[PDB]
C-alpha cells in the first residue's frame, strides 16, 4: 500500500497523467498539474483530506523508504524538460527540501489526515508534489 505510486480512494483513483492514458472512466485530465484521476467500481483504502495541512510525510521510490518532509505552497512552478514534457508550468504545488529523482513520480505525500499530494517533479534536494486537495 504505501509504495503503490497512484491514489486509491473510495470512488476514484490518482495518477500521473504521463503514466498512464485518458479511459473511458476518466472524470478529470489536467496537464498542467500532470493529473489524471478515473472512476472506479472498487472502492479504495486513501483518503484525501479537506485539512490545510502541508508538513508530513512521503514514498521516496528511489531510495525505497519515507521520509518526513515539511512543504510550502506554490500557486505555480516551471517544471523542467523532462523525456515526457517539454518545460512547462505547473499550478498547485507542493514543495520541500528532500530526495527526487527521475522515476519518482506518483510518490505519496501523506499528513495525519490522508494523502494530500504526489510527487510531480523534483531535483537537487527539492521535491514538487502535486496538492491533490484542490481536485477532490
Ligand atoms: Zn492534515
Amino acid at each position: 500500500g504505501p509504495s503503490d505510486m497512484f491514489v486509491h480512494t473510495r470512488d476514484a483513483i490518482y495518477k500521473c497523467a504521463h503514466l498512464t492514458n485518458p479511459t473511458d472512466e476518466t472524470i478529470l485530465l489536467a496537464l498542467t498539474a500532470d493529473l489524471q484521476v478515473d472512476s472506479t467500481n472498487v472502492p479504495g483504502p486513501d483518503v484525501i483530506p479537506c485539512c490545510d495541512c502541508t508538513a508530513g510525510c512521503y514514498y521516496s521510490r528511489s531510495k525505497d523508504r519515507y521520509f518526513p518532509v515539511e512543504c510550502v505552497s506554490h500557486d505555480w512552478y516551471e517544471i523542467q524538460e523532462s523525456g515526457y514534457y517539454p518545460k512547462h508550468i505547473q499550478y498547485n504545488l507542493l514543495i520541500g527540501e528532500g530526495h527526487c529523482e527521475p522515476g519518482d513520480c506518483g510518490g505519496k505525500l501523506l499528513c495525519k489526515h490522508g494523502v494530500i499530494g504526489m510527487i510531480t517533479a523534483g531535483g537537487d534536494n527539492h521535491v514538487a508534489f502535486t496538492d491533490l486537495r484542490p481536485y477532490s
